């Protein structure tokens, strides 16, 4: 597979989101551009709806693993950018402890020379004056390690993770993920061995914005696979 070719240099990514969560509908559109060579995601997101009836932060996740920099010695271990530019279905069910949960599925893939993360996201069981629905969570988002594993009866990967919120009042709200990605082309994708994405996360607001709205810079590394001596010839 030859598609981390297509990831060498700056590539620019739109993501378009329909969100219904306990019946309170939204789209959400995204734009900027991804570094994957320094793992580096530098996006602009709208609520073209209006209102985000969520916080920001428990969308993060949500809203593309291929601009992950993986070491040299990791290439091999890649399956987010083996898989395009045809692309994979990313699906998660997010449970927020004490609270409801999202189901997404999302469709990862090159439409000419964008990459586009095409998501539909259905919210089931919040409390309307939870911490998710009642907008008590800070706008920020912790640094995180998310392991990866292989899934070999799908050809693909899956990954479980809690995401921790922090609550305004102090305390911490739990997000915990479960996720599977899978090929849309039959071409070869890479299966890799178990390691962990390394991803730090900066969340502002554009000044000169009047819509509900969140600037996003991330940095997403791989790590966790023993680079040995014997890679060093």
């Amino acid at each position: 597979s030859k598609g981390e070719e297509l990831f060498t240099g700056v590539v620019p990514i739109l993501v378009e989101l329909d969100g219904d969560v306990n019946g309170h509908k939204f789209s959400v559109r995204g734009e900027g551009e991804g570094d994957a060579t320094n793992g580096k995601l530098t996006l602009k997101f709208i609520c073209t709806t209006g209102k985000l009836p969520v916080p920001w932060p428990t969308l993060v996740t949500t809203l593309v693993l291929c601009f992950a920099r993986y070491p040299d010695h990791m290439k091999q271990h890649d399956f987010f950018k083996s898989a395009m530019p045809e692309g994979y279905v990313q699906e998660r069910t997010i449970s927020f402890k004490d609270d409801g949960y999202y189901k997404t599925r999302a469709e990862v893939k090159f439409e000419g020379d964008t990459l586009v993360n095409r998501i539909e996201l259905k919210g089931i069981d919040f409390k309307e004056d939870g911490n998710i629905l009642g907008h008590k969570l800070e706008y920020n988002f912790n640094s995180h390690n998310a392991y990866i594993t292989a899934d070999k009866q799908k050809n693909g990967i899956k990954s479980n993770f809690k995401i921790r919120h922090n609550v305004e009042d102090g305390s911490v709200q739990l997000a915990d993920h479960y996720q599977q990605n899978t090929p849309i082309g039959d071409g070869p994708v890479l299966l890799p061995d178990n390691h962990y994405l390394s991803t730090q996360c900066a969340l502002s607001k554009d000044p000169n914005e009047k819509r509900d709205h969140m600037v996003l810079l991330e940095f997403v590394t791989a790590a966790g696979i023993t680079l040995g001596m014997d890679e060093l010839y």
